[PDB]
């Protein structure tokens, strides 16, 4: 696992895979956070005497799509690094190769959305070789993209001396603590819509944890599995069986599991909609549970008391829909208030809650990997990390 301290950037053209998948609206970035998070890595390279070619994804565009151009990100980056420019050329094009070859030491070139290239998500060898012509060394600093063997993440890494950036290094060390005898009690807080997407990581963590708090829509599959009546709440009939087995092994492994006991419900998911609070195992048909209730927020905070290690990923309810973001905000303050503990928060809505509460500084580590982080904890590595050697 080579880091930036193993690379001498003097006189070299360095290709760097960054994570610039930021929100954009009307040709303007709405949140520069991801861009700011990459500067430590970029400035270190520039300081050492390098020129840089940057590659990033943006949204899930269906082939070339002006809607997802990185031009707005280029302007944002330019406010921070005076010599950074954006060129509307696809990463593997001849125009892009020539633009990078013209680069002078100190310049920073951001190329077009890598997802515009048809061979990107398929790790196409030809495409990878094309990216290799962009620089003499490769630096992967987009942890949120390291769980997939894509052309700009794994492919190009195999053709050029590859190293991990500061962001990558930080994410890996924070997550490693969670897999290396962390301080007890160790509590995990998981949230999300479907359970099927958390089974792998839940299984992996069970034998290492002491407490499991489950919120969000995924919790109703569990409640239903215990014989509850969840009304029109979202449930995966296809997982009711495994969900019940998971609660069993949990108990057998000596892990305390906490589930919602009350919920805030409505007949439709809409901002400002009228709500009613019901017991979590007695939601009247018409209604859908869309967030954890007041008693549940209370019990969850009580369950976290005394924990010395906490990992939280996922919303407690439909976060982006105004009334239903309260449970997630309550859990964030509960974890932020903890003392003497190593707390880690990841996933879009959970991180968003922390930011809105102005509680970032209160957390041990704010994950930038999202699902990547969950897979690392699940498998112990990622394909984007295995290629970071010489």
């Amino acid at each position: 696992y080579a880091t930036l301290l193993d690379l001498d950037p003097k006189g070299k053209r360095v290709l760097v895979r960054v994570d610039y998948n930021v929100p954009v609206q009307d040709g303007k970035v709405q949140d520069e956070t991801r861009i700011l998070e990459s500067l430590p890595t970029l400035r270190h390279l520039l300081a050492g005497g390098a020129s840089l070619v940057l590659l990033s994804h943006l949204g899930r565009p269906k082939g070339p799509d002006p809607r997802y151009s990185l031009a707005p990100v280029g302007e944002a980056l330019r406010a921070h690094l005076p010599e950074a420019r954006f060129a509307p050329f696809p990463p593997g094009s001849e125009e892009a190769r020539r633009e990078a070859e013209a680069l002078r030491p100190g310049e920073v070139l951001l190329l077009e959305n890598v997802r515009f290239e048809p061979g990107e998500e398929k790790n196409d060898p030809e495409l990878s070789a094309r990216y290799a012509r962009l620089g003499e060394a490769f630096v992967l600093d987009a942890f949120g993209s390291a769980h997939r063997a894509h052309a700009s993440v794994v492919g190009v890494a195999r053709l050029l001396p590859a190293y991990a950036g500061f962001l990558m290094e930080k994410e890996v060390r924070a997550l490693s603590r969670l897999l290396k005898d962390p301080e007890r009690p160790y509590a995990v807080v998981l949230g999300g819509a479907k359970v099927s997407d958390k089974i792998g990581v839940i299984e992996s963590l069970l034998p290492r944890i002491d407490r499991l708090l489950i919120g969000g829509a995924m919790a109703f599959t569990f409640l239903k599995a215990l014989g509850g009546e969840v009304g029109r709440s979202l449930v995966e009939e296809d997982r009711l069986d495994l969900a019940k087995d998971l609660l069993g092994r949990a108990e057998a492994l000596g892990v305390r599991v906490y589930l919602p006991e009350d919920v805030v419900a409505a007949e439709r998911i809409e901002a400002g909609v009228e709500t009613r609070v019901f017991p979590a195992r007695a939601i009247p048909v018409p209604y859908m549970g869309l967030d954890i209730g007041p008693k549940t927020r209370e019990a969850f905070a009580r369950a976290l008391e005394g924990a010395r290690t906490v990992f939280w990923n996922g919303p407690m309810g439909v976060f982006e829909v105004p009334p239903f973001d309260e449970g997630t905000l309550a859990v964030g303050q509960a974890i932020a208030a903890l003392e003497g503990a190593f707390t880690v928060v990841g996933g879009g809505d959970s991180v968003a809650a922390v930011n809105r509460l102005g509680l970032k500084e209160r957390f041990g580590h704010v994950s930038t990997g999202g699902g990547a982080s969950l897979e690392f904890l699940e498998k112990g590595t990622l394909p984007g990390l295995e290629v970071l050697e010489g």
